[PDB]
C-alpha cells in the first residue's frame, strides 16, 4: 500500500535520518479556522472544515497558526480580524494527544501575530508566546527544543517543531528562532536565509492572486523543488488565495480548483521533492480528482 493509504503514521513509515526540509509535508492555512460556521463571513475568513484532530489523521503536518494577543497569558487563534472560537493551549492539547498515540510523526507549527492585541494586554505577542506557552511547564517536552539548525525526523519526531512567523525572537529552537526571525515579502515568491543563514528559505505566498496567476506560481515554485536535492533549502509553497471578499468566490471555490490542479501535476512528477504545501480545506475530496494532501503524502521516497 502506498503512503496516503496510512495518512494518520505516515512520517512513521520515512527514513528518520531525513531532514524535515527534506520531507514532503502536508499543510492546512489558517488550520483553526474549522469552527466557522458563518455562511456570508466564511467566503473569505473560513479556509478549512476539518478540526485538529480530523487534519492530522487526514496526514497533515504543517500547521499555519495566526493569532493575537488576548490577555498577558493568552493567544488567540484569528483570522486577521476574526476570531475562531479558541485560544493557543486547544491547538497544543490536540496536536500533544495526537503525538502521544502517533509518536514517530513531528508536528511543524507556523506561529504569527494576525492582528492587535487586546487593550488590556502590556506584554509582545513574542513574550506571550515565549513566556506562556513554549516555556509552560504545563507543555514541558511537547516542543522541540534542540540546538540543530536543520533538524532530522528523529530528533524532532513526537514534538512541535516552531516555525516562527512572530520576527525576532529569544527562542533558540526551530525555523527562525534568532533574534531577526523570518523576513518575509507581503504577496510574493521570495526567498531569504534563516537562523543565523544555516537555511534558504523559498517561499511562495502570493495570497492575493487570482487563480491563474496562483496555479503558475505554486508550480513554479513546485519545479524549483523537484531538481533541488540540497537539504539546506527549505521551501513552503501555499496554495491558499485570499477570496476578493463575500460579493465574490469563496476561498473554498478556489481551492476546489487549485487543488485537484496542483495534486495532478505532482502525481505526474512520480516520486520527486515538493517542499512543504500548505493548502485549504485539506482533506476535502472531491470524486474524480486526485487529492492535494494524499499527493504530497506519495511523493515522499521509500
Amino acid at each position: 500500500d502506498s503512503l496516503s493509504k496510512s495518512p494518520e503514521n505516515w512520517m512513521s513509515k520515512l527514513d528518520d535520518g531525513k531532514h524535515l526540509t527534506e520531507i514532503n509535508i502536508p499543510g492546512s492555512h489558517d488550520s483553526g479556522s474549522f469552527t466557522l460556521k458563518d455562511p456570508v463571513k466564511s467566503v473569505w475568513a473560513k479556509t478549512q472544515d476539518k478540526d485538529y484532530l480530523t487534519q492530522m489523521k487526514s496526514g497533515v503536518r504543517f500547521f499555519d497558526i495566526r493569532g493575537r494577543a488576548s490577555a498577558d497569558n493568552m493567544i488567540s487563534v484569528h483570522h486577521g480580524m476574526v476570531y475562531l472560537h479558541h485560544e493557543l493551549g486547544k491547538f497544543l492539547d490536540d496536536a500533544k494527544y495526537y503525538l502521544s498515540a502517533y509518536p514517530n510523526e513531528t508536528i511543524v507549527m507556523s506561529m504569527k501575530k494576525d492582528y492587535d492585541s487586546d487593550s488590556k494586554v502590556t506584554k509582545t505577542f513574542e513574550e506571550i508566546f515565549r513566556e506562556y506557552y513554549y516555556n509552560n511547564p504545563q507543555y514541558q517536552n511537547l516542543f522541540y527544543t534542540g540546538s540543530n539548525a536543520n533538524p532530522t525526523l528523529k530528533e524532532t519526531k513526537g514534538k512541535i517543531v516552531l516555525f516562527n512567523r512572530m520576527g525576532g525572537t529569544y527562542i533558540k529552537s526551530g525555523y527562525g528562532a534568532d533574534t531577526s526571525g523570518i523576513q518575509w515579502a507581503d504577496n510574493a515568491t521570495f526567498e531569504t536565509k534563516i537562523n543565523n543563514g544555516s537555511l534558504n528559505l523559498k517561499v511562495q505566498d502570493e495570497y492575493k492572486d487570482y487563480y491563474d496567476k496562483k496555479v503558475e506560481a505554486v508550480k513554479n515554485l513546485l519545479a524549483k523543488a523537484k531538481t533541488d536535492s540540497n537539504k539546506d533549502n527549505v521551501y513552503v509553497n501555499f496554495l491558499s488565495v485570499a477570496s476578493g471578499g463575500s460579493a465574490f468566490n469563496s476561498t473554498y471555490y478556489y481551492a476546489s480548483y487549485i487543488n485537484p490542479e496542483i495534486a495532478k501535476t505532482i502525481k505526474a512528477n512520480g516520486k520527486a521533492r515538493t517542499g512543504w504545501l500548505i493548502v485549504d480545506y485539506a482533506g476535502y475530496t472531491w470524486p474524480g480528482y486526485d487529492d492535494i494532501v494524499s499527493e504530497i503524502i506519495d511523493s515522499n521516497k521509500l
